[PDB]
């Protein structure tokens, strides 16, 4: 009463025939069109489709180097799933339940931010924050001079390439980037909304493409020139030490830590403090500002801060590849990409890109970084889009525990983008 | 003093508790809450922490009535009629457990996990003599149930759907949960109205299954020819350990249990619904596919120890981390107060103590006639269906003192506890039917 017994090689942790299991019970679920719009509709999908292009992706020779590998070919062959009609209307929904509806993007980014920021040490906090900000301002000068001299060349003016090109790309992505850019532009302009956003989501959306590529550049010109690479570190020799027994218990603290430094950052952004200066203050950059506090506070004991960073990890290398299947179908869409492939907005976007990265290279360097992560985090993941952007890049260049300064360049970067924004907008 | 802060809530320090309390408290009053898997787990892992912790520690709920889970479910229903949570709240954990259906998820990890948890070749040699044994209890606990819910005038299908069906169950999150939905799905009706009855026979029986267990020991030794003191059976003559060999275990092979559980639901919903959907007029439903899946998945032989391993500690997990979670969602989805009194009646303890008898006489027959000491069988294929679930297992054993049977009880309430399911889908189909 024995099918087989196990087969040598494995796919995501599954041996072949095992995999072909799961593989056919997907390929029965689309032909009889038959999946729940649920998370176990949508992880079902999302582990047995990330499993195989993920394989692929790492094992494609040219690929897995110069191109993000793995994730990279899970995110755009899920992307390419969309577009062509190979995806079932009611997979997309149970992608997107997952994704967007029961927020897994959200959920994902709060437990890794949660588990980088309660593994370092709090004397550390408070410096780095401080050197990072003008990194980001470097890269900001960088994108936007790089951006205007390209500008020139094409016959654009510096109000188009500033309003059109430069802002989106280096704002805070999507929802908290094109979206209130579009505001002020017709609260100032009085133009309509539609044609600044339909515009500069696709701009940023090519860019973010660019700073998925050039993240796996920069990771192999890291290991070709040493010298420059923290490896994954950011700064300069960095990182109660007893790590004692730990259970699942302080995993699951890790869980009530990521969601509840979540809700506190929520309410505090919505209802609190929704603006410091004239800068507004994303959820996710109060979420990052309460971890540190709650790191500096000492309320969370080693056992639990390991919880918190074990919960990090599960979710990095099991659930990545989960999560490039969801990014891939809700935040590419290829059709926007191509209805404004022109190889005139693809050389000033990748320009641009190119910009952010050469100014937080000399920023960082200038601050006491290494050069190849400043460059990343203060300027690939604020040229990106937003989070879903930040987990692209940071993937593609193996650097996922760089997730918390990601994250400042997305919310507090892209912020400052805004007030920037609204500056540009109204002179000229 | 400095004493009390060391005491824990959920696995939090009291000073960091506070902190996630505050937190809660904040979003309640300023009424601002995301009403998906984060706002959501946020509420339900402060909530079910500190009425878990209550529950814990009032001493008739724990040893009595089930602890934790249950005060929690009790309160966060509670909370529902006291118009103490906010509608974004009730909105937050109705879309965790129904909308992004975290329930189908969470017993999806329960099944998969308890089923591919059992040893390969001890699985089948239960289809030869203990999963009959189990089936005769069952068939014991209804012929008693029917004749006892007559002599009441309780009808004959809801005997079975609301009285015995629980009872055998696998208790409450792998037992009252899933056959709420299975019930809903055939009849149309509520679950909330299903699981309330349920919930309460459920606790009833338990009681009496612990007992009844240390009645069978007492009875054990004054007939010893039913005994056969501690053992089952009458060859094997030690008992331990034969297992197969588990070595490395990583984030990896849980992840892949996490494949499994999301996968084996999937193949057993497309079955339910467009391969499958109607054996004879019987529509069996897809927790009850899932389980004869999960079963054949085992004896197939297709997954490695280690994987196997991997979806155990995958349900270990959501059954001892995230139970407190499902409970505030089970009390906001799944609970009406009233029916719950409602069933709190003298005559309900009379028929659920003999229910649990008819499991031990029955248990005890088709015990006899396999090969098993009498006693054993109806404390192990009898009370331990009848219990709540695992920790029902533990307290019954330790009434009659045969935690060495523990394995046995864990087929019971993982493999008997899956059939229950199936059998309750085929009867509550067959009800049904006009
Ligand atoms: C390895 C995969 C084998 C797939 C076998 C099932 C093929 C699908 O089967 C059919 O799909 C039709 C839609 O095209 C439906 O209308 C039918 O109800 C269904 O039977
Ligand atoms: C306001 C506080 C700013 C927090 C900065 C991000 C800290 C969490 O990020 C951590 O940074 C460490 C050193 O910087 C690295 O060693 C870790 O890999 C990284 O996870
Ligand atoms: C007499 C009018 C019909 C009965 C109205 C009261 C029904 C219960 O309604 C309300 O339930 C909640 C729980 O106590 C509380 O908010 C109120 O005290 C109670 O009035
Ligand atoms: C939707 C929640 C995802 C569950 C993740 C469980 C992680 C358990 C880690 C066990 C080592
Ligand atoms: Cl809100
Ligand atoms: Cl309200
Ligand atoms: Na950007
Ligand atoms: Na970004
Ligand atoms: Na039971
Ligand atoms: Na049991």
């Amino acid at each position: 009463k024995g099918a087989s017994d196990l087969l040598r090689f494995k796919i995501f942790g599954m041996p072949l025939p095992l995999y072909a299991f799961a593989l056919i019970t997907l390929l029965l679920s689309h032909f009889y069109n038959a999946i729940p719009t649920d998370l176990v509709g949508g992880f079902a999908l999302m582990f047995v489709m990330g499993a195989i292009f993920g394989e692929i992706g790492k094992r494609l020779p040219i690929f897995n180097k110069y191109i993000g590998g793995a994730p990279v070919m899970i995110f755009l062959v899920a992307a390419y799933f969309v577009y062509a009609g190979i995806f079932t209307q009611k997979e997309i929904d149970a992608i997107s339940n997952v994704m967007d509806k029961s927020n897994f993007l959200n959920l994902f980014i709060a437990v890794l931010i949660t588990g980088a920021i309660l593994s370092v040490n709090r004397k550390l906090l408070l410096k780095s924050l401080l050197g990072y900000i003008p990194t980001i301002l470097a890269g900001i000068v960088g994108a936007s001079l790089f951006g205007i001299v390209i500008g020139l060349c094409f016959g654009i003016p510096v109000d188009r390439i500033m309003m059109l090109y430069v802002l989106p790309i280096m704002g805070g992505g999507n929802g908290a980037g094109a979206v209130p850019l579009s505001e002020i532009y017709h609260s100032v302009t009085g133009r309509s909304r539609e044609e600044y956003y339909s515009t500069a989501i696709a701009i940023l959306t090519i860019a973010n493409i660019f700073a998925i590529i050039f993240a796996a550049l920069l990771d192999m010109v890291g290991k070709k020139y040493t010298w420059l690479s923290g490896e994954g570190e950011l700064v300069r020799k960095a990182s109660d030490e007893k790590a004692g027994q730990i259970t699942h218990r302080e995993t699951a603290v890790g869980m009530v830590l990521s969601t509840t430094c979540f809700l506190l950052a929520y309410v505090v952004a919505k209802k609190i403090l929704p603006s410091i200066g004239g800068v507004s203050i994303h959820y996710f950059a109060w979420m990052v500002l309460i971890v540190a506090a709650l790191n500096a506070s000492g309320l969370c004991s080693p056992e639990i801060k390991a919880g918190a960073k074990r919960l990090s990890d599960f979710f990095s290398k099991q659930l990545l590849w989960v999560l490039m299947v969801g990014v891939g179908v809700c935040y590419t869409d290829l059709q926007e990409i191509i209805d404004a492939l022109t190889f005139a907005n693809v050389v000033i976007a990748a320009i641009i890109v190119v910009g952010a990265v050469v100014g937080a290279a000399i920023g960082g360097w200038l601050i006491g970084f290494y050069p190849i992560e400043s460059s990343i985090t203060a300027g690939l993941c604020m040229a990106n889009r937003g989070g879903s952007g930040d987990l692209e890049v940071l993937s593609a260049c193996n650097r996922m525990n760089l997730i918390s300064y990601a994250q400042i360049s997305s919310r507090l970067g892209g912020g400052i983008v805004l007030v920037i924004a609204s500056i540009v907008f109204s002179m000229m």
